[PDB]
């Protein structure tokens, strides 16, 4: 398949080569808050299609290690600036200070032909004084003061952190940063504040809502989920982990890496994870215990899933669905809006009893097509689909 997302990255510092291969061609870049790539992948990450974005975490970073790493990786194209300088417990730099030290990063960007990402901000506890305001917590008041102190400074991108749990809050809050007229990097996000996700499925729904919004926002240059693996583990609140055992994904990690960009098109024959729909009405996410697929979509009613196909060899394909359904369930299949097959009285006897149901052949001409999977007032689980010729 083509590269699944050009924007999608990951925040994690302990990749193995097997971890990078598990996500290959579904994750484009990553960063680790440090000046060089993870030790076990430093030599080979570029061969799996990734680019690594180094970071100057605060003003006292190790410039020698960063310049030395850059010397041997001319594939590096971007440099992240200070990390949460408006937080006391992080980089702890008032706007003037962060601009004062910015030439160190420009000199680096000049020597290696790099682009510079602004210091990452978020609503802060307010303990780094911004001049001329009492609202020291304010990420926009911080960046304004930064930019006014940084006259003539090379700043190519904005970096944003966000831990809101509501996808509409998230899109409103990240959109506020489009005011600066620069592409945006959401370099840390997950649903976490105000109680966060009630369960793993809530986090997967929130990841899906916000990933889909960012893939459709042209002003978002890049995003990276927080984070590859957590100290607490993937089934502990707030269910952050994208990677499970070496070289394998969590259910959430399957949703994260499967969601396609606007222009990506699936080639066939292929198996396509259900969580890789270009478009979801109503469908929700859960872990599955099926032997493959990691995550399922769940239907209670009339939910719709659409899959955008680049059919290179027109002809008749059989469509297979991997389903679970306690009772009788009906599923309509459409191509560019017109019914072609209906799965009737699907019944596996349990919500985690899985079977593969095949259709009669469906004619799929060469070109661009929307494959639509509609629940027909049915209650079932949907792991992946397969088209074969
Ligand atoms: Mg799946």
């Amino acid at each position: 398949q083509d590269m699944r997302s050009e924007k999608r990255g990951l925040a994690y510092g302990y990749h193995s080569e097997n971890d990078l291969k598990a996500m290959q061609g579904k994750v484009k870049w990553w960063y680790n808050w440090d000046t060089q790539a993870d030790a076990n992948v430093k030599e080979n990450y570029a061969s799996y299609g990734y680019d690594f974005v180094p970071m100057a975490w605060d003003e006292n970073f190790n410039e020698e290690a960063l310049r030395s790493f850059l010397d041997n990786h001319p594939d590096v194209k971007y440099l992240l600036g200070w990390n949460e300088p408006n937080f006391m417990e992080q980089a702890n730099l008032t706007p003037a200070e962060a601009a004062a030290h910015w030439p160190v990063l420009e000199a680096i960007a000049q020597d290696y032909n790099l682009k510079l990402v602004a210091p990452a901000v978020n609503y802060s506890p307010g303990n780094v004084d911004i001049p001329g305001t009492d609202d020291d917590y304010d990420p926009w008041l911080y960046l304004d003061a930064f930019f006014e102190a940084c006259e003539g400074c090379q700043v190519d991108y904005i970096a944003v952190h966000c831990y809101m749990k509501y996808e509409s809050a998230f899109s409103w809050y990240v959109g506020e940063f489009e005011r600066y007229n620069k592409p945006i990097w959401v370099t840390e996000w997950a649903g976490w504040d105000d109680g966060g996700p009630a369960n793993m499925g809530e986090q997967m729904n929130f990841l899906s809502d916000t990933v889909r919004w960012m893939e459709s926002n042209d002003n978002i240059y890049r995003y990276s989920w927080f984070l590859g693996r957590s100290s607490e583990g993937y089934d502990q609140f707030p269910y952050l982990d994208v990677l499970l055992a070496d070289g394998e994904l969590t259910p959430l990690g399957s949703v994260y890496t499967s969601i396609p960009s606007n222009d990506f098109r699936y080639k066939i024959p292929a198996r396509i994870e259900a969580e890789g729909a270009h478009s979801l009405t109503g469908f929700k996410h859960l872990a599955t215990t099926d032997t493959t697929g990691l995550a399922k979509l769940i239907a209670a009613s009339n939910e719709v899933a659409e899959y955008k196909l680049n059919v290179e060899e027109g002809g008749d394909y059989t469509l297979a669905l991997r389903l679970a359904s306690s009772a009788n369930s009906d599923i309509a299949i459409r191509v560019d809006g017109l019914l072609v097959y209906t799965f009737e009285d699907i019944n596996t006897g349990g919500v985690e009893a899985w079977m593969t149901f095949s259709s009669t052949p469906i004619s799929l001409t060469a070109g661009d097509h929307i494959l639509r999977v509609e629940s027909k007032s049915s209650r079932f689980g949907f792991n992946w689909l397969e088209l074969t010729n």
